[PDB]
């Protein structure tokens, strides 16, 4: 059990009498009053201790990445990697290390929707036996900006307008696009956010990236540059925008529920941890500067090398104590790893330590059960709000004769202490500048765009068209086109159409035709369909339900999560039509006989909103899902104008349909259902 | 200007150089580094002071009502009400008092959707010349529970499950319905939240209530029991659930944007302050106890008496400093008003003062500009985190020879001091009980349900059906049905259908057929259609767009907010089909010629999702909106199987369409489009 | 109650502990004491400031040993992980746990059943509270004469710091309501007129148990004794034997000399009479009370004499062994006085230990009108 160390602070209230927080059994359902219909007494200590705790329940949300969810798991090393790093957790084959991972969006506050369009966080803690090591990453490999000092500008610009706090969890407003166009380094991440990476299917279907180049360091102090990669074993998958929007309303908790359910059902997600490794002397050898976080390193120059695998298999017991309270830091480093002079990474080291003081209102947040290392803390730190320990050493200072030198200094040769990479040097003038090597903001967005499928390219363009059409300032929209046009003239043209602005002239300085692998989502079939959801549309009239039941049992044997939907919760029914929506499912199947609710008296029930069964099948089809109808239910497909042999449409007997749907699920989204510029 | 007093704290940065927080001009776009590609230096004081401020921007959200928005305005008394209260803001005809109001949901965290189904907050501050007086109310006249000590129980149960923090801003889960059925007092508020009150059209289309019985007290110390009401001058309006859900995703900010826009467009919303006034001897006279906050007093026993009018006419300049930081308290009371022994209200007095300590991290939150009274603060309080004043009186205690008795004691007779109603007495044993007069949890929910239109009743039934079907535990569902059955056997039966269960046999103990006025939403037409939104579906091809401009110009001259929609932002187009959704509008009109986007090639642009124009018209129709098509655009109505002859459906020329749409907007929702059981 | 363990970390234990009068258990209840009533609110509330959060009862020093089971969750610094996901009551889903306790089940707390409220809601105090003078007089009546003089001299000292003349007059007017004699005696120091008696509250009643100086100590265990010695001659060997005997008798002894020679616990420079309950000069150490020995760069001028002087003037047992009597003579202190002891080591030890029980010798303090 990854949560094993947390067991000692777990509190079971079953079979117990109610108490105050200072002990003593009580009742707490009535206020103490002065007479029968009397005023409440101040001496009601029970009322006040209960309400005080309630009144003070909330802590500040995270300043960014406020919306998220997490789970515990185990990381397993595939080998002894002491040849490239002294890091203990990678020091042997099959070595296991507990982890906790929190996934998130970026902009929205605590209660905003999981399926907002946004960059997503992917933060991992390794509780190693040489300290906590955090890889605080995202599902996109490049960041908007090049210097940490600009983070409040970025964040202010994408978060709600400060006059009315509108809009929630969205970059679709003036200030965000004023920023993206005024600070062109942002264009690369913006393109990734406008792609499927901005609206993934689940946390489990995301890759993860450390983004920054870090350093791996060996015992003898030799270093290599490194990019961290998390490669999802469930495969990458994304929604379409018009679907994500409905889903934001129908189930704001779509992603946190997906993760929870996968883990509860014994389908723990896994990712492989992989690295790109680069010689120190090649930091500027690949067409950009590896200290620049707005660029990624094409796998064709440096392939991924797999170090191990992480599996998330335990949900938290209390979301607040565990998920909400956990405090990640890139400053959480261990011997064997070092920083680089990435000016974005540099400032992060300051900010995440500092922000905990606000979020936890004190300096002792590392003493919280979810933050505690498993390797033990020995130092001369004392006092601090909420100090949870009692220190025995009264000589809390170094150096000292009285404490015999304990606790003792550890370094490269003694005590396996941390050490900064021995070869690192500083050269030149103290400066408030950025290297001119950081200056190309267009080549990689163009590279990224070239590397997507034609329909994926269209999704990016349509995302931009949708977003920029919300910008009220005409000049900002012009500034946006001008920047887009430096990346690609065709992209600018296609976006300009939506905005009713003139197709601008080519600005070819940065244009190129290069491609790189592995940045696309939709052109690779999923390697597994386990956990994927099938909504089975049935009816309580006739024999449809019994057929629905058999269909479900078969699909379940194949690892799918099936929801049988009907007018009311009859035996075998998982969900009513009133409660149902296509957004909940990866495939939609009409069970035989259920064609009766797509037309006629059966479609006219007080039990669900008018048109609901048809809308479900329609949404499913239009959003590119595998859709199907068993036997006579093919009538339902006709009723919404869908033809039986379209791509990703299956009509026939149960066996056929099952086969077809499972095939369709691997493709996941059928892209031929989406118009591409130049079809009309 | 209601915000006038805030002007001295406004900071204008136009035409200025960037500075640190301690002054000194700076640049702050580059970290200071050791060498061209070097590490950032600790001595970069500029980086640290900027990022520290950013790192610390967030404060805890409200423990309840976290999601909300507000505005400034003016309350005007219609009279000298000294014959019923000593309260200064009510002491003269035409007397004006600045206000700030915040509207909210209850359960959702800060970025949750406006159109979640929930009770709504309606909190009003009067910055009177005798202190801040807050009426911290809801858009529903009764509350779930009868003793404040149960508040954490109610709120824990409705908010997300504590293991996974699901579901956001919804009562549609096991724990909530477990509590509602385990604590039957909750049933009355539940029925209201399951009606249109749970999914209102806007903050501007809500009534408000203080819920509790309070006391109005005259200078001589005589008291009357009082209920506070806010009556909207815009009329009440509500959405339908299937619409509210989509709107939650299409625009989480629907209500805050609605309020903001109405104020900027010069359409400041108004409410009348009205009271029910009854003698102390009526406390238990009307079949329930007026100290019981789970009951309301039917207007048939005590009519509304209008005291004045509040108009919200200024938006904030900074949402955080004003809306987020404002700290309401029912304990903010003034001379002329007093509490009652309502056990719910009693505990609130403690909770709102205490909780500010968490939210504002200190004791001086009343010094914040949005919280400061206009009337002067003079006492011996000193120090505390963030102390913003410098006190001149060094003899900070009373009594005292050395300060010559200042600041001085004020009471009923000197200095217009606050005073507790002189006749209030306590009698009997100290007890941890509630009166048996509180015991009937079923008669008034039945009264409420009886007083709705048949389709409104169906909406309540269908909300319960939707919600209760999310409950995984079978026994909890059975518990819910048993409790509903005590209110109405018919309700229980109709809900039980969705759940696939048998309702218990009728239990006539609390059944009755009585009705009461003013609790329905859909039964009365709106008094104005100003600000209501019309989505006009057009197209960039041919002559549609020019005709849409003409339609828009006419509609706007009659007070409407019109959005011209087309495939791309052509001249005269307000929004693209890609960006459009029916949830944003109160009426949908197809401009002549736009029928080309409902079928054929016009419907298949890569500029918008497949079927989008048809979906907007379809949603608009099924959600009960006025829908219409000018001229040949009737083909669009035909394409979705909607007939010209239907109520709330309009075709023909621009003149017939405009007149029909405007009349339909008064009806607001066409309830004949919704099926009723049987 | 016996206190037998010091804390290991002062901050974590002593600084962090949070007392409340609202920390009450079954079998105790409050009364309508208006001072007590408000404290209940204040001590809970103030912890929010001092500890910056609602979870201070979770701090090790604040935790009860008896188990905490309720539906409270979250809050700053939440140190536990709650298993029960149905964190509300009443509830079907949690099976009724944690369960209500009361007078009849689960040994719950209960308010005294017979307590009643009766009358009008008021912002008043009962007229039964109005006599502010009788008990102060009772208290003053029940102290020894010198003990009474200490009270008067404390008031004389303090009120003489008051700059405002009317405040000083107001004080005398209040003192005079308790005792005309007390008012007159205080008035002397303030240079104000002895006011006219107001007999309304005067009385001669006494009560037992409020005096400190009227009773000898039950034990002299732990009481410190500072032994003034010197590194010259045989004084230190004698100081050592004196120390060994006194510590056998349970006292804590500090041998003091010019420097930290073998046997010396403290130097004269570091020493002061305030540290000790008795002061005895070791034989031979009279050499540091005058002449060459009294004049050393190792300690401030007059230090050994000042220690003996302070010791005597502050009413402590003081003594000198043998020739050290000269030290007593050098400060005008005579062997015949109470709490002054001279002679052989045996006589001095017995005397000092008997004197430590009296603790303060009040003959050395002048009383008004003596
Ligand atoms: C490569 C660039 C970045 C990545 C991959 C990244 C990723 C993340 C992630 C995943 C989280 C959420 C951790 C969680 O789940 O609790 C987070 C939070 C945060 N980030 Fe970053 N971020 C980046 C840039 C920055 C920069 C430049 C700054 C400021 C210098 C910054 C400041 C913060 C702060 C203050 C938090 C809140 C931490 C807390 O409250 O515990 N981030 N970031
Ligand atoms: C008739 C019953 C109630 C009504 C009408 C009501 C209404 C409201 C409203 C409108 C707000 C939001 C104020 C704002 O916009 O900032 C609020 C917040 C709050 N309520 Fe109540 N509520 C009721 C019951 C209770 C009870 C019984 C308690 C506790 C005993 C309570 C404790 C709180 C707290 C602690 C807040 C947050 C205040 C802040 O952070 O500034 N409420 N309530």
């Amino acid at each position: 059990d990854a949560r094993q160390r947390l067991k000692e602070v777990e509190v079971d209230d079953n079979g117990q009498f109610m108490t105050t927080d200072f002990g003593g059994n009580i009742e707490e359902q009535f206020s103490l009053k002065a007479g029968g219909r009397g005023s409440t007494l101040l001496e009601d200590f029970i009322f006040r201790q209960k309400l005080q705790h309630f009144d003070h329940e909330r802590i500040p949300e995270r300043v960014v990445h406020a919306r998220g969810a997490g789970a515990h798991g185990i990381f397993t090393s595939y080998g002894d990697w002491s040849n490239i790093t002294a890091a203990s957790f990678l020091g042997a084959k099959d070595k296991q290390t507990p982890v906790f991972v929190r996934f998130s969006t970026v902009a929205g506050s605590r209660g905003s929707a999981d399926t907002a369009r946004d960059v997503h966080g992917f933060a991992t803690r390794f509780y190693t036996d040489e300290g906590n090591f955090d890889i605080v990453g995202n599902n996109i490999p490049v960041f908007f900006i090049q210097d940490a000092i600009r983070f409040p500008d970025l964040i202010h610009s994408v978060k709600p307008s400060p006059d009315n706090e509108v809009p929630q969890a969205a970059t679709a407003h003036d200030s965000a696009w004023d920023f993206f166009s005024s600070q062109p380094s942002a264009l690369h991440t913006l393109f990734w956010a406008m792609s499927g990476n901005g609206i993934p299917r689940s946390y489990r279907h995301m890759d993860g990236f450390g983004i920054h180049t870090f350093r791996l360091v060996t015992e003898d102090g030799k270093s290599k540059l490194v990019k961290w990669h998390w490669k999802t074993k469930q495969g990458k998958a994304a929604l379409v925008w018009e679907e994500a929007q409905v889903l934001a309303g129908k189930n704001a908790d779509f992603h946190r529920q997906d993760l929870w359910d996968a883990i509860e059902s014994g389908n723990a997600p896994s990712w492989e941890l992989a690295v790109q490794l680069i010689d120190e002397d090649k930091a500027q050898a690949y067409g950009f500067d590896l200290l620049d976080p707005t660029k990624f390193l094409p796998e064709e120059f440096a392939p991924l090398q797999v170090l191990g695998e992480m599996t998330l298999n335990r949900n938290p017991m209390n979301y607040f104590a565990e998920t909400e309270q956990i405090s990640f830091q890139p400053g959480h480093i261990v011997r064997g790893v070092d920083f680089t002079e990435d000016p974005l990474l540099q400032g992060r080291l300051y900010s995440y330590l500092d922000t905990q003081l606000n979020r936890h209102r004190g300096p002792n947040f590392e003493q919280l059960p979810i933050n505690r290392p498993v390797s033990g803390v020995h130092n001369n730190h004392r006092d601090g709000q909420g100090q949870a320990w009692i220190h025995k050493n009264i000589h809390h200072y170094s150096p000292s004769y009285l404490n015999k030198g304990y606790p003792a200094q550890a370094n490269q040769t003694v005590g396996r202490g941390f050490f900064t990479t021995p070869g690192r040097t500083a050269s030149g003038v103290l400066n408030r500048e950025l290297s001119a090597t950081f200056d190309d903001h267009y080549t990689q967005p163009r590279l990224f765009f070239n590397s997507l499928t034609p329909v994926e390219q269209q999704f990016v363009i349509n995302a931009i068209r949708f977003e920029a059409s919300h910008v009220t300032n005409e000049q900002v929209k012009k500034n946006v086109l001008e920047q887009l046009n430096k990346i690609s003239n065709d992209v600018a043209k296609r976006v300009a159409v939506a905005l009713g602005l003139e197709a601008p002239q080519p600005d070819p300085t940065y244009y190129h035709n290069n491609v790189t692998r592995g940045v696309s989502i939709f052109n690779e079939s999923l390697p597994t369909i386990a956990t994927l959801r099938v909504g089975v549309l049935s009816t309580t009239k006739g024999g449809s339900l019994d057929k629905a039941k058999a269909l479900k049992e078969q699909l379940e044997k194949d690892g799918l999560k099936v929801t049988v939907i009907a007018e009311y919760l009859a035996s075998g029914v998982d969900q009513t039509y009133s409660a149902a929506d296509a957004t909940a499912f990866d495939a939609v199947v009409v069970a035989e006989g259920a064609e009766r609710v797509f037309s006629g008296k059966g479609a006219m029930s007080p039990l669900f909103p008018a048109g609901r069964p048809s809308q479900i099948l329609t949404d499913g089809y239009r959003w590119g899902k595998p859709v199907a109808a068993v036997g006579s239910a093919k009538k339902a497909l006709q009723s919404i104008g869908v033809e039986e042999k379209e791509a990703g449409v299956y009509a026939g007997a149960q066996d056929e349909v099952i086969k077809g749907v499972e095939e369709g699920l691997k493709v996941f989204k059928f892209l031929e259902r989406f118009a591409v510029d130049g079809d009309d």
